[PDB]
């Protein structure tokens, strides 16, 4: 039992904005760990969303991710620019796509 199965190297410098609210929440205490958990992923957005408005321009990053079991209530969010914040997202589910549910990824940014 060490606390992840596999890395994940976040490149902040293509996804400044992300990347920034990935390593103040890491830095922050949020979990470093993505524990994969794609069917409740929606579930954990409603709950992480709550009472927080949109703004023109922007999506509510979360950290931890919905799509980790860690995410959901508690989860940090920020408002990031829609094309970091978009890039970003779709940049970690592709290289999160070779991980069955379950595993557990450690984030690390870079």
């Amino acid at each position: 039992a060490a606390r992840y199965d596999d890395i994940l190297y976040f490149p902040a410098s293509r996804y400044p904005e992300t990347g920034a609210h990935i390593s103040d929440a890491i830095k922050a205490g949020h979990s470093d760990v993505c524990t994969i958990e794609r069917s409740g992923a929606d579930k954990r957005r409603q709950e992480s969303l709550k009472g927080i408005p949109t703004k023109p321009g922007f999506d509510r990053d979360e950290w931890p991710m919905a799509m980790c079991e860690e995410g959901g209530k508690g989860a940090s969010v920020r408002y990031v620019s829609s094309s970091d914040q978009r890039g970003a997202g779709s940049w970690v589910g592709n290289r999160l796509s070779g991980f069955a549910d379950g595993t557990r990824i450690l984030f690390i940014v870079q």
